[PDB]
RNA sequence: CCCCGAAGGAUCGGGG
RNA sequence: CCCCGAAGGAUCGGGG
């Protein structure tokens, strides 16, 4: 699980790693999948959580 | 154009790829689209998300099943 | 409730 | 600010 925080407008990107290999990712989500979870609420601030394979990159938007 | 639902605390949302979808076929579609997440609004308990993603992925609100 | 941080895979960290 | 919906790909619909 990965926890960000995110505010009213602000995106999260799931790209995926480059160098994984690719059959290998696509298995794991027929099995996992990716979960987002929205563990708490507060004010302005939504706070999410990622759980996804080795293989797909997470980061929030602004970090270009 | 995405997917909008709300969440509150706790609830969460689960990001299937389709059992009939090929393979090969999906990698094409996050290698140039990616999967983008906006909180599009948050106003009180709950979290209203948007979510975009390639046909090629089935988007649930976690109590669905 | 604000504020600030977070290249972080952790249900993140720090301040009023 | 609440309520309740939402198998819905649409920055969702309904009531105070």
């Amino acid at each position: 699980f990965l926890i960000l925080s995110r505010r009213e407008g602000e995106g999260i990107t799931l790209s995926l790693k480059a160098d994984y290999p690719a059959e290998e990712l696509i298995r794991q989500l027929r099995e996992g999948g990716i979960r987002i979870l929205v563990t708490d609420i507060i004010g302005n601030q939504a706070r999410v959580g990622i759980e996804a394979p080795r293989g797909v990159l997470i980061v929030r938007d602004e970090l270009k």
